[PDB]
């Protein structure tokens, strides 16, 4: 029961301030195990040993209470100060008569902080009565309850009811002012359901996830069988692969993103706060799995139509186009169905990313731009498909091949420049820009070398040497930057955790080392994939190296997301921030 | 929140004794709606109207409290009396030194009654104020809390702590005597998790249900496609149908049984108590759905192997045998895996049914025997398959065809006779026997008529007339008996619910009428299916009428289970029985 419900309801950013139930359990069990035999030694020794343990046990118990009391007062003062800041401006806004739209959100987030603080009250108290009670039972002494009533039930930790008064005042103020007296409508948005891992997986979405996964497996098996015991007149099926691997990557990416979300939620990494999502409602891993399964079902159905043509009236080049058309329509569906809120949030994010640097750069946009590097292959395939339809496919080094490959790098570079301009500090906002700048040089030098080699110019060897130098430089730079800042590893305060930071959110310490090795191996042979697929070195084994390595790098990005989000959470965990700091906007 | 959590946590057998939260909500809303306008009439009228409503509202509120108080005292006395009965015999058993094995179970059930009574305490109190809190908010008066403290918090309903003392005494007694001081092991079996609909659907089993359903759909579609756009050399595939329809019925039956379980759990029908299952753990509809999906997957895979032979080294007659072999092995799996407890409970039940009348007849065994009538087709197919393998299938009116059809009827008839012998009352234990006796006469007369017609005897016409008379008699008898006793309909106290009983558990009243019509239609044309498939009237359209009607009758049994269990629950709901009455056994 407890020690699991506690973890599932702990706010990750306040994990340290929470009472260590597991530590007390371990101490009690160890003390019970290290019980001298009654007859081996004198009887008084047993009582003497127990008394020593009791003093130490309560000594740590008092320390936990003091820590809880100190932390609670800081948060109470912070909320009290924040409320006055929110209250005083309300008169100013009212005296003056967009702003109200942002104002409503500010109160909601502040209310959430009050609730979380209240949960820190009730939850810890349960965890304190739930911990002594075991001590009394294990040690068959009743002094635990006496200590609890003497100290835990009188401490200002939960004695004080200021939080409930503040909540009532907030509800009344919101209802009277912002919602125009409609209490029901106010509390509809002001009430916070269980958060974090406490939220249960809906039965229906889980069934849909299983329903779509099952069809996916059988369809994949049917595809494999179709490859072997079926159509043999392949005759350059390579364009089909070049068209469908983009969707395959777009589908594998969603599954891995769902796995990332599951790991974040279970491991305690608060991705909701980092991405600025509203805590009350958010997408869990099940929804992402369901979306990925549905898209994979469509992909497999289209590929099966291409292999076994069910209807011979329409051509075989309509399925790969209709698949992506439906994908786009689902993404840009205007109706309020099929994850309207999430889809439109993603669309606004993508517009902000692609329209940079004309919008302020946050974290979600930067993270998304950093992931479009993995989707460079998808962009390249889209360009090739457009060219193939507009210039080939009888309906019965072009100079942009390299440019398309540098688009996401350009987005990240310009976003970094905008961040530097806003913050006006070069490090890390400028050094990060140079990381993506090397990609431009690598790509252009590779293209020039290929052009010269095809034409037989005399500068081919020097261009090759310069390109390889820039390639090693770029790979080393990006790898070092990743390992040193995106993950935070190789810290000077590693201590016991060798080649790692002081604190690691994930339980197992081998995951970090395996990820380091994987990133080192895969970052190399990715820049190779970037240089290739944008050049005319060879048309055999080039496309078949690009296709193999394309999904491999997505796995690398999937791994990288874990530790990037963990580093961000650690950064925002030392300041004890659990609610988004929302401004009220001017006027 | 509430009015739904209340229903999901109400013990169905004590639904009436529970406070009517919904009725109070409806009364409050109606009173608020019927609010005279302030200015239309004199102001004093508004207060006068509200005062009248307040008096009536509290008048019913007091009645609910008195009803709760009266019911609780009866249960408290019953448990107190039961505890002494269980306690006093303990000394007798101890003074005397199988019995202990039954004794442990008796304490567990008694403990469950104590917990359920405790839940009736806390749950009603929550529901008791929540309602009054709404009244204060809606009527903007604080008198609700004053009334609650004046009466609800002082009443013997939840003031008294005798239940907690009884629970502690029971735990101590069990731990000291039966479990030999091992408190942890005692409480492992003595603790009751949430019951009824309150239990949540596991995520993993739901995913497996969806996973197996998805494969099932795609495999069925593949089968349909294989029928049309694939193998055409059928050439009397009828033996394949005769072999596989038995498994098909055995698979459809499980899905419908899962639907029955879902309806029972959601509608409040306590099937756990009726079947004597242990309340702490039981199979929900998800598990039955998962089992049915897995068996259907095996069936579809075997049929697909028969159509498309993946491997040409083994013959095509091995798949239909291996399917049933695996089914049997799963049912009789000795390892403690894949629903060991449920599988072995079912096996003991089946042994008791098939070995009758040498064992006392309960409800689960009778219910199962009544359902083997629907599986007469499965038994017939098994017999035909055995004969086909032992006398035909080159490995490169026989007189038992009718007998096999009467086996489940014989089981039900002998069980009814045993019930009559035990209870020593003819009605209904003897009249029920005659219901299954007519089937014997129908079958034997049909077989004799067919034999005479084939041989051309002169008694064929008289045999036919007698057979049709017995057929109409049997169908009318079974139909009337069903509608009148198994469902309880056509009661003299129908009142508003025309052609129905006083109380109907299921919400919609049209379900009962639709079920009546369906049973009337399907009971006819089932006895026709019984007469056919056991005779040589014709070999074209006979097997194809037996196959069509075989799954149709399973649907009828699926419908019949709903109302049979509902009638049983109503029978055990008027005595307010929520825990199995377990004897202590002699000595």
């Amino acid at each position: 029961k407890f020690a699991e419900h506690l973890s599932a309801h702990i706010t990750p950013e306040w994990r340290k301030q929470y009472i260590q139930y597991e530590a007390f359990k371990d101490m009690l069990y160890s003390a019970q195990d290290q019980a001298p035999s009654v007859e081996v030694t004198d009887e008084d020794t047993v009582k003497r040993y127990f008394a020593k343990f009791e003093e130490k046990f309560f000594q740590t118990c008092e320390k936990e209470l003091a820590k809880i009391n100190t932390f609670y007062s800081e948060k109470l003062a912070e909320a009290q100060r924040r409320f006055a800041t929110l209250q005083n401006e309300l008169q100013s806004s009212l005296d003056a008569q967009r702003n109200i739209k942002d104002l409503k959100l500010a109160f909601s987030e502040f209310y959430l902080s009050l609730i979380l603080l209240q949960n820190y009250q009730n939850l810890n108290f349960t965890g304190f009565r739930k911990i002594l009670k075991k001590h009394d039972k294990i040690l068959e002494t009743s002094r635990g309850a006496d200590w609890r009533v003497a100290h835990v039930e009188v401490a200002p930790f939960y004695t004080c009811k200021k939080i409930n008064q503040l909540i009532s005042e907030t509800e009344a103020v919101v209802t009277n002012e912002l919602e125009d007296g409609d209490r029901q409508k106010a509390m509809k948005r002001l009430r916070v359901p269980p958060l974090g891992a406490a939220q249960p997986a809906p039965a229906w979405t889980t069934f849909r996830v299983g329903l779509f996964c099952g069809i996916f497996i059988v369809l994949n098996i049917t595809l494999v069988l179709a490859a072997v015991f079926k159509l043999e007149t392949d005759r350059s099926i390579w364009p089909l692969i070049r068209i469908y691997r983009g969707g395959f990557l777009l589908i594998e990416f969603l599954f891995l993103l769902g796995i990332n979300t599951y790991g974040w939620r279970q491991a305690g990494v608060n991705h909701v706060l980092i991405f600025e999502l509203n805590p009350r409602s958010n997408l869990s891993h099940q929804h992402l799995f369901e979306i990925a399964g549905f898209l994979g079902i469509l992909w497999c159905l289209s590929l099966l139509a291409c292999f076994f043509a069910p209807i011979s009236v329409i051509p075989t080049y309509v399925y790969p186009l209709a698949l992506y058309g439906f994908m786009v329509f689902f993404l840009i569906n205007p109706t309020k169905t099929f994850y309207y809120k999430s889809r439109f949030w993603l669309l606004k994010l993508l517009f902000r990313v692609f329209t940079a640097p004309f919008h302020k750069v946050g974290f979600a946009d930067f993270w998304l731009a950093d992931q479009l590097n993995s989707l460079s292959v998808i962009l390249m395939d889209l360009e090739y498909m457009i060219c193939f339809y507009s210039l080939e496919l009888k309906w019965d080094t072009y100079g942009v091949r390299a440019i398309v490959q540098c688009i996401p790098a350009w987005l990240c570079f310009i976003q970094c420049l905008r961040r530097y301009r806003d913050t006006k500090r070069a490090f890390p906002h400028l050094v990060n820009a140079g990381k993506y700048s090397t990609t431009f040089f690598m790509v252009t030098f590779a293209a020039l070398y290929s052009t010269h080699k095809e034409r037989g110019h005399s500068d081919t060897m020097v261009f090759f040497y310069l390109w390889i130098v820039f390639y090693i430089i770029s790979s080393c730079y990006t790898l070092i930057w990743d390992l040193k800042m995106d993950w935070g590893l190789f810290d000077k305060n590693a201590g016991e955790n060798t080649f790692l930071r002081e604190e690691i959110v994930y339980p197992q310490k081998a995951y970090y080392y395996c990820a380091i090795i994987e990133d080192v191996i895969l970052r190399f042979a990715w820049t190779i994939q970037i240089s290739i697929t944008s050049t005319t070195l060879l048309p055999h084994s080039g496309d078949i190296i690009a296709t193999v390595f394309a999904p491999l790098e997505v796995f690398r990005r999937f791994v990288w997301n874990f530790f990037r989000l963990e580093n961000e959470h650690l950064n925002n965990c030392g300041e004890f921030r659990a609610v988004r700091d929302i401004s009220v906007a001017p006027l």
